[PDB]
Formats: C-alpha cells, structure tokens, sequence
C-alpha cells in the first residue's frame, strides 16, 4: 500500500502537535493501552507489577519508555513510508527479544488513534484519522513481513 502526499501531510500536522510534549503523549498512550489491554502489560518485565494508572502516571521509567516508542515512531512516519532502515532494529527486537505479537501492534495503534482523537481534535477530523489510520497499517503490514522474514509468526 502507499499513502498519497496528501495523506502524509495530514499525519505529519498532527505529529508536529505531539512533538510538543512528546513525554505526556506517552504516558497517556501506555495508560491507554494498559486500561483496555491488561495483556499487553505482561510483556514489560521492568512495569508488569504497576496496578493502578495512578502508579502507571508516577512511574518515571514508564515515562521515559515512552519517550522511546514516540521518538522511534515519529523517524518512521517522517520517513514517508520508506522506513526499510529503521524497521529493521525494532523488527528484530520485538520478535525475537519482546516477542510482541503483530495483535499487541494493532492495540497500541488504537491508543494511539485514542489519544490524538482526544487530545487534538481540531487536527484530527475524520480525513486526518484516516490518513494516521492508514500510516499505521502501512507500518504494521511491513513489520510483519520482516516478523516473517525473521522467523516470528507474530
Ligand atoms: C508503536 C509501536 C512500537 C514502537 C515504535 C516500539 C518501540 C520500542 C523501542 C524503540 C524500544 C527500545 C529498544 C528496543 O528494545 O528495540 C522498545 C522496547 C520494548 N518494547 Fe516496544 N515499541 C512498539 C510497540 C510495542 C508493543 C505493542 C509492545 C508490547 C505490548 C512492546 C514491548 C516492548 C518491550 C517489552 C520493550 C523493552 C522495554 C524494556 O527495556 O524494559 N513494544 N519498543
């Protein structure tokens, strides 16, 4: 699949808004997740004993993971779907390190839908959601060629 230009500047608008408080986008991402998919929880050995979202907001090295996912994240969108390099590292580590379903990959890409539908909403009107939908598909689709390639069913 490809996304049209037209489709990458929309998703790149509403990233220009999370970069400005890239550490607060994470922790309600994670909560978010965490909220509606226990599971996923389990696999974060350094979080899986957090019980509430309060221990979840006050937890600095849930913060600062989210920093990471974020940033790693933004490299790919702002490469416009020719993210070969960057996938690689990150394919590897979550199938064969993590062991990260491509399912746990379809929950996190709701949570972050989620939260920019929430906390943005002026820059993510139905066409915007689309477009960041469609980025998330694209990103999921090659991730899981490479969980193939790799030898991880996913
Ligand atoms: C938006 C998709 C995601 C991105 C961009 C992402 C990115 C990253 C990055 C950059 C790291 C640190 C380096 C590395 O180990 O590769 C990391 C670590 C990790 N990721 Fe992800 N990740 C994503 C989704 C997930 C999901 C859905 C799960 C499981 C529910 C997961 C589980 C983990 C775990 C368990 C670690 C290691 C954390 C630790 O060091 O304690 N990741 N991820």
């Amino acid at each position: 699949m490809v996304l049209s230009e037209g489709e990458w500047q929309l998703v790149l608008h509403v990233w220009a808004k999370v970069e400005a408080d890239v550490a607060g986008h994470g922790q309600d991402i994670y909560i978010r997740l965490f909220k509606s998919h226990p599971e996923t929880l389990e696999k974060f050995d350094r979080f899986k004993h957090l019980k509430t979202e309060a221990e979840m907001k006050a937890s600095e090295d849930l913060k600062k993971q989210g920093v990471r996912v974020l940033t790693a994240l933004g490299a790919i969108l702002k490469k416009k779907g020719h993210h070969e390099a960057e996938l690689k590292p990150l394919a590897q580590s979550h199938a064969t390190k993590h062991k990260i379903p491509i399912k746990y990959l379809e929950f996190i890409s709701e949570a972050i839908i989620h939260v920019l539908h929430s906390r943005h909403p002026g820059n993510f009107g139905a066409d915007a959601q689309g477009a960041m939908n469609k980025a998330l598909e694209l990103f999921r689709k090659d991730i899981a060629a490479k969980y193939k390639e790799l030898g991880y069913q996913g």
